[PDB]
């Protein structure tokens, strides 16, 4: 076992020479050469198994990702655990590696219109094929966006991705959310637990208009403050919108708020394409409902030169519907039992 940055690493013999790329609360990434294939991989060391949300979040991620099987979304090529529930203290999920991240790009580089569009086209086409199967990425951001040499985009972390709920999307104001804030959707402020496929609409939205300019659009610095920048751009919600917010301290917290007039698209993004800025304000509409859906985004004429639909797979195998209440023991039985597939033996 080699360490990186503290963390035994137990993948070898055939992963070595490893480099830290980056963590979470839960896990670290590395690069690692393959001795068999001879490429470089990232392999993603989960330890999850000291809290149940933790384990809920890791059976998640590998049960929708082994499902999964698309161009523009990163796969599980391998699963290392201990033979044994009793010694498997971590499992490490092997992946393609890619070279950079939209992160490192946009801190980095100005990207042309057509960039932004073929970027904007490959984040569509891998969330057409999620949003099929029934799955709710919820953490889409440019750190989650992986890039080749050739610009070639692959979705990743799935760490918080669920199956849709819409039925159960409903919460009251200002309830603690774990995604992303600058990403965030106005109503998870307000009334959504972002158990509906809109979140993730919200979340692209922003990365275009991040796209555009090179900025965030709405760097909320906490938790009301990201509101605060949604509705200094788009302005006031209309009574229509206001009526479909039920709950009272929502609607009476929109309501004590100074009026404000939406800023037009072209003020903030002077040198955009009229109609990347057409679709940016599709994708960064307050009611979620009215908010343009992935397969709408795709056929609009801001990617009239690559939308195709033939050659826009969706899910074979869509997730139809529970481990909310199994404590840490269980889940790590569906984790060793999620992952046996991969075992020599
Ligand atoms: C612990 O997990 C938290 C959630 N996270 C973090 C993360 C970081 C990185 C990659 C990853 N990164 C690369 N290439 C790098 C891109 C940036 O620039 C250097 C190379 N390639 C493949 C993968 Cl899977 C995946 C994840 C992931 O799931």
């Amino acid at each position: 076992p080699e360490m990186v940055r503290g963390q035994v690493f137990d993948v070898g013999p055939r992963y070595t020479n490893l480099s830290y790329i980056g963590e979470g609360a839960y896990g670290m990434v590395c690069s690692a050469y393959d001795n068999v294939n001879k490429v470089r991989v990232a392999i993603k060391k989960i330890s999850p198994f000291e809290h149940q949300t933790y384990c809920q979040r890791t059976l998640r991620e590998i049960k929708i990702l082994l499902r999964f099987r698309h161009e523009n979304i990163i796969g599980i090529n391998d699963i290392i655990r201990a033979p044994t529930i009793e010694q498997m203290k971590d499992v490490y999920i092997v992946q393609d590696l890619m070279e950079t991240d939209l992160y490192k790009l946009l801190k980095t580089q100005h990207l042309s219109n057509d960039h932004i569009c073929y970027f904007l086209y490959q984040i569509l086409r891998g969330l057409k094929y999620i949003h099929s199967a029934n799955v709710l990425h919820r953490d889409l951001k440019p750190s989650n966006l992986l890039l080749n040499t050739t610009c070639d985009l692959k979705i990743c972390d799935f760490g918080l991705a669920r199956v849709a709920d819409p039925d159960h999307d409903h919460t009251g104001f200002l309830t603690e959310y774990v995604a992303t804030r600058w990403y965030r959707a106005p109503e998870i402020m307000l009334n959504s637990k972002g158990y509906t496929k809109s979140i993730d609409i919200w979340s692209v939205g922003c990365i275009l208009a991040e796209m555009l300019s090179n900025r965030p659009i709405f760097p909320g610095k906490h938790y009301l403050d990201q509101l605060n920048h949604i509705l200094g751009i788009l302005g006031s919600p209309s009574q229509e919108d206001l009526n479909c917010i039920i709950n009272l301290k929502a609607r009476n917290y929109l309501l004590s708020l100074p009026h404000k007039n939406k800023v037009p698209w072209n003020r903030l993004f002077p040198n955009a394409d009229s109609k990347a800025l057409d679709l940016l304000d599709k994708m960064l509409t307050f009611n979620p409902h009215k908010r343009i859906e992935v397969e709408q985004a795709l056929a609009h004429p801001y990617l009239e030169q690559y939308y195709d639909p033939s050659d826009e797979p969706i899910a074979e195998a869509p997730f139809k519907f529970e481990l909310d209440d199994l404590p840490k023991e269980k889940l790590k039985e569906l984790i060793f039992e999620e992952t046996a597939r991969f075992q020599p033996g």
